[PDB]
């Protein structure tokens, strides 16, 4: 059975195994509420969990597990989704609590619990009803998280509202790193070995090369999701037809209640020339200026 699966750590890249050991959680310190599914990632389901800290205090966490354990390659990619987050320390980026792996079964990627859940379902919720200014503020928070990520030379590749979480203080955190890659000193990441077609930059669709500038494009799509309150992008355009649609200069259209200065920012994110797109630092500056000059009702701290 799957519960008897044994992972041979000798088969993985030593640097990965060392990184996993550096964030190891002993099995006696973790309780997985396996009967309480809270979400899903690219590799499996997410469950409620309880961690016991160094002083025996209970910490509410989220636990990702690997749904399919048939090959080492998938095990490697799953552990990497946890490992890429190891040194993350920013208010708008989800931190890694650790990784638990015993003799049998799935490795377990442990994360802080995010009270309000995913950003997409949050903004779609008729109760929540966030104001226009609250939405711009969430967009600003995401830009701050991405400025941090790009500074560490990591490329997200999957920035979408679905992949962001809100904690008890309504702090938005970029949460899923299932496709994120270290750019090292290359300033790009090319496909070797899922891809979000409707959030991808035109050049990534064409060449399968990813950069911070293609993350800027995805960010623009995220802003559009925020301003439409979680509407699906290009609903009348097929995935396979997106490349041509974008080649023709067509873009996501201005959401009904979106301020004109914020739509202009979105259009800058979708410039056909990646070098012409603003950086994350510039996006933080521009959005902060729009947020501070849109005088409307707002409830959260951004
Ligand atoms: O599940 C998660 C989670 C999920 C991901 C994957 S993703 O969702 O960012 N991408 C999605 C994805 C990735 C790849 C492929 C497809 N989809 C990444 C990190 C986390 C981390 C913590 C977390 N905390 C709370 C809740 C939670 C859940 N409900 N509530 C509350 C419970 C009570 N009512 C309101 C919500 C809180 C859910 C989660």
């Amino acid at each position: 059975m799957q519960n008897t699966v044994h992972i041979d750590l000798s088969a993985l890249n030593p640097e990965l195994v060392q990184a996993v050991q550096h964030v190891v959680i002993g099995p006696s310190s973790l309780i997985v509420h396996f009967n309480e599914v809270i979400g899903r990632g690219h590799f499996g389901c997410v469950y409620h969990g309880t961690l016991l800290d160094n002083d025996g205090k209970k910490i509410h966490c989220a636990v990702k597990s690997l749904n399919r354990i048939t090959d080492i390659g998938e095990v490697s990619q799953f552990l990497t989704e946890g490992i890429i987050m190891k040194d993350f320390s920013h208010p708008n980026v989800l931190s890694l609590l650790g990784i638990c792996l015993r003799s049998e079964g799935s490795p377990l990627v442990v994360l802080p619990y995010m009270k309000h859940g995913d950003l997409r379902n949050f903004i779609r919720n008729e109760t929540h009803n966030p104001t226009v200014k609250d939405l711009i503020g969430f967009g600003l928070q995401v830009a701050k998280g991405m400025k941090y990520l790009a500074s560490k030379k990591f490329v997200h590749r999957d920035l979408a509202a679905r992949n962001c979480m809100l904690d008890e203080k309504f702090t938005v955190k970029v949460a899923d790193f299932g496709l994120a890659r270290d750019m090292y000193d290359k300033e790009y990441y090319s496909v070797h070995n899922k891809l979000p077609v409707k959030w991808m930059a035109l050049e990534s669709l064409q060449t399968q090369k990813f950069t911070t500038k293609s993350d800027v494009w995805s960010f623009g799509v995220l802003l559009w999701e925020l301003m439409t309150r979680g509407a699906p992008p290009y609903p009348d355009v097929n995935t396979f037809d997106i490349t041509v649609y974008l080649l023709q200069g067509r873009r996501l259209l201005q959401p009904e209640y979106c301020p004109d200065p914020l739509y202009e920012v979105m259009l800058k994110c979708w410039h056909p020339k990646a070098e012409m797109r603003p950086s994350f630092s510039e996006l933080v500056s521009r959005i902060s200026a729009i947020f501070s000059t849109f005088i409307g009702e707002h409830h959260h701290h951004h």
